[PDB]
């Protein structure tokens, strides 16, 4: 169409952008880099998250995404018009209508900064979509069925749970406490526990090449290493890590996980939780790829748990999907 329609997953790690009639076609981190003196900017993207920790003083790596939602305004919404823009195909005659996925537990301040960072991105009608419900869509679950499902959704800031039903969320938990909290946690780890300083992306590395949570042989035997700086001594150093250790040193926030699905289910309508228990609860978003999280998800409540088909795009998905899923679009809150 001449006003393409455009559904944004705009995440703390990564931003999706769904295009109805096209599929995912813009797909890369969330992070802008810019000269730190003029203010220009050098590259978004991939690109620029490979700046992150290896630039100089005269460069600014942002990831204007923190915790879901706007961390640092202007610096969103540039990377949010860039993203959008390179996703347009290319100027076109009319304003795109945009879904912005946002999670569930946000300020109504939180909330008009990105209404008003999407149009100033440069769209003619936003509305917003609580980040589980489009996890859902965008998984092709009944989400306007009377069923319960319960979702799961562990992304790089916020971890949401969510209990849907008719097109919307009965109950739910958000805590601020996912991927960028863990890979902090293992940094950490080396840092206390090595003594050694090691950046940002050799944990999310770590996190991502050996992260477990659930003890077992295949996991337990995992390792691979990390090349730093030994703050004992001021020497480059390079140790290795098992798995044994991760899943201990993601453990603090493995449990805050855990505990906010426990709450949830706690406060749901037996109705659901019947349904809920005979369904399985839905495990999606890019931190809940850890190993065996499922296993000891669904170990802890005692309901299967199933793993998506496809996590990092399920949100970017369903909030371009709720496009042609009117009778959902109505209830959504509008620019
Ligand atoms: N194989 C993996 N094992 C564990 N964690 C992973 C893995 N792959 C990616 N991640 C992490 O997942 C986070 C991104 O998850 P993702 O579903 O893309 O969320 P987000 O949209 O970027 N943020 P949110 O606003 O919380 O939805 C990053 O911290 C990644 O390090
Ligand atoms: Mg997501």
């Amino acid at each position: 169409m001449l006003r393409k329609d455009i559904g944004i997953d705009l995440g703390t790690a990564n931003t999706l952008v769904f295009l109805r009639g096209k599929g995912i076609v813009v797909n890369e981190p969330s992070v802008i880099a810019i000269d730190s003196t003029t203010g220009e900017i050098l590259k978004v993207g991939l690109e620029a998250k490979n700046m992150i920790g290896k630039t100089p003083a005269t460069i600014k790596a942002i990831r204007p995404m923190r915790d879901g939602v706007i961390a640092d305004y202007t610096v969103a919404l540039v990377m949010l018009r860039y993203f959008i823009n390179k996703a347009k195909g290319g100027m076109n005659l009319f304003k795109p209508r945009v879904v912005i996925g946002v999670p569930i537990g946000i300020t109504d301040v939180e909330r008009r900064a990105i209404l008003d960072a999407g149009l100033e991105a440069g769209a003619s009608k936003v509305f917003l979509i609580e980040e589980p419900m489009a996890a859902a869509i965008g998984s092709n679950l009944n989400v306007e069925e009377p069923s319960g499902n319960m979702v799961v959704d562990i992304g790089g800031g916020t971890t949401e749970v969510a209990v849907i039903s008719l097109g919307s969320i009965v109950t739910w938990e958000s805590i601020r406490i996912a991927g960028d909290e863990m890979d902090e946690a293992i940094v950490q780890y080396v840092r206390e526990t090595y003594r050694v300083a090691i950046g940002e992306r050799t944990a999310e590395r770590v996190k991502i090449e050996i992260g477990n949570v659930f003890p077992s042989k295949e996991n337990d035997e995992l390792e691979t290493t990390v090349s730093g700086i030994d703050l004992s001594t001021g020497l480059p150093r390079k140790l290795t890590l098992k798995g044994g250790e991760v899943r201990e040193a993601l453990r603090s926030v493995v449990v805050a996980i855990v505990e906010s699905v426990r709450t949830t289910l706690e406060k749901t309508p037996p109705e659901l939780v019947s349904d809920i228990i005979e369904r399985g609860i839905f495990l999606t978003g890019g931190g809940s790829l850890l190993r065996g999280l499922d296993t000891l998800l669904q170990k802890e409540t005692g309901i299967s748990v199933i793993r998506s088909e496809e996590p990092l795009t399920a949100v970017a998905k369903g909030a371009g999907m709720v496009l042609d899923k009117v009778n959902i679009l109505k209830k959504l809150q509008g620019a």
